[PDB]
């Protein structure tokens, strides 16, 4: 079930524009509003890309709310300040950013919870 959805993926360091908003529920209602959109794209979480995002690191999980095995890399929106979790874990496959234009190298596809 749920929704299947795809992103480009774009390098930290052509993404100028990392933030979608500087608060966690913000940039985490944008994120789901560019992801509407479809202006919306990923960055790969490494080692030294915190420091260089703003702060809102709106984050995807592989979906914390199951226990079975067999099925795609599902994901769910999610967002911290520090990083405090999720960011310093290994669930977790990305940051989102909003796509303008920084040329992708790479699309993740994940699937997207729709309760109905």
């Amino acid at each position: 079930g749920h929704v299947q959805l795809s992103l480009p993926v774009l390098q930290v360091r052509d993404v100028l524009v990392r933030g979608f908003g500087d608060s966690v529920e913000e940039a985490l209602s944008e994120a789901r509003e560019h992801l509407k959109n479809g202006t919306c794209g990923l960055v790969e979480l490494e080692k030294g890309v915190l420091p260089q995002l703003e702060q809102p690191y709106v984050f995807i999980k592989r979906s914390d709310a199951l226990s079975t095995n067999h099925g795609h890399k599902v994901v769910e929106l999610v967002a911290e300040m520090d990083g405090i979790q999720y960011g310093r874990s290994g669930i977790t496959l990305g940051v989102l950013v909003p796509h303008v234009g920084e040329t992708p190298i790479a699309y993740r596809n994940v699937l997207l919870r729709k309760n109905g």
